[PDB]
């Protein structure tokens, strides 16, 4: 549902990567109370540099020009990625006017004006600008209801052979797609999926709640204008293998037969490494 990302419709927008539980880490104090306990949010903050270390694992970012982020959030990792390789173009989107203001800013902030461009327009709806070697979308695709026009976008903007990381859920076995939902995506839109590191037990020790219940729902009647009640689901779901947060290294193919790019990727879908293993 609406539960699952860390916002629905360093600034990151992400879950994060605990490696084990930290007893009493809230992530709901830590987002929505955080002057009163700064050591949760230096915490997550390095969770979510974890999940884009292993995002970012197979890429080699002096190799690359140009980078697409279709969901941009507050810009942080176009920023990051522009101040550390001042070679790159960067152009965000993001659908939101407030966050398009606030990208803007800090990207002038950081003297990055002249290298990335921020819009707020819909990655389903308006083409990419311009034609792009690596594609970010991490915690976005699941918000967009047309998959297809997504994807054909992405496809449409990507040179050969050019990368997409994705960070989002899949569907075990109806609101996140499942494995096949996925393949069906990549494969009608020339996209081979090359990897991907499931890193849902990390993300369910992310959003572990050390409230107790009278205790939260006390802390969460003084916050009110969000549901907390429904991110127990989440937290259990990925407890318990219902849906998997993984993330995805995928290579636009061009040249390979969509019912072969299928076919490989059905067999990738079946290699998912688990974090715990990942190195
Ligand atoms: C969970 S936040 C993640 C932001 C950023 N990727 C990050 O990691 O911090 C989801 C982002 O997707 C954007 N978004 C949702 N639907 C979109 C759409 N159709 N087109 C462009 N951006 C969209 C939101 O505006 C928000 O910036």
């Amino acid at each position: 549902t609406e539960n699952l990302y860390f916002q629905s419709n360093e600034h990151f927008l992400t879950w994060g990567v605990f490696q084990e539980i930290v007893p009493g880490f809230s992530w709901i104090r830590t987002v929505f109370r955080p002057s009163e306990r700064p050591e949760g949010r230096e915490r997550l903050a390095v969770a979510q540099r974890e999940l884009r270390r292993v995002l970012f694992r197979a890429v080699d970012l002096s190799a690359i020009k140009n980078v697409m982020d279709f969901g941009c959030g507050h810009g942080s990792d176009l920023i990051i990625l522009g101040e550390q390789n001042e070679h790159l173009k960067l152009d965000g989107y993001t659908i939101s006017g407030k966050q398009a203001e606030v990208c803007k800013q800090r990207v002038r902030t950081r003297g990055l004006q002249n290298r990335i461009r921020i819009f707020q327009r819909d990655s389903a709806k308006d083409d990419f600008p311009g034609m792009y070697d690596l594609v970010l979308g991490f915690e976005v695709a699941g918000l967009i209801p047309d998959k297809d026009a997504l994807f054909s976008n992405i496809d449409r903007h990507l040179t050969n052979g050019g990368l997409l990381i994705m960070a989002d859920f899949v569907a075990n076995t109806t609101f996140s797609s499942t494995r096949e939902q996925w393949n069906k995506l990549f494969s009608s839109n020339h996209l081979r999926l090359v990897d991907a590191v499931d890193v849902s037990n990390e993300v369910a020790n992310c959003l572990h709640n050390p409230d107790y219940a009278a205790q939260f729902e006390a802390l969460c009647k003084e916050l009110k204008q969000r549901s907390f009640g429904s991110y127990e689901n989440v937290y259990k779901a990925l407890r318990g293998g219902l849906i998997s947060y993984v993330l995805f290294h995928v290579q636009k193919d061009r040249f390979s037969r969509s019912d072969e790019l299928f076919h490989l990727n059905a067999k990738q879908f079946e290699q998912l490494t688990p974090y715990a293993e990942f190195a």
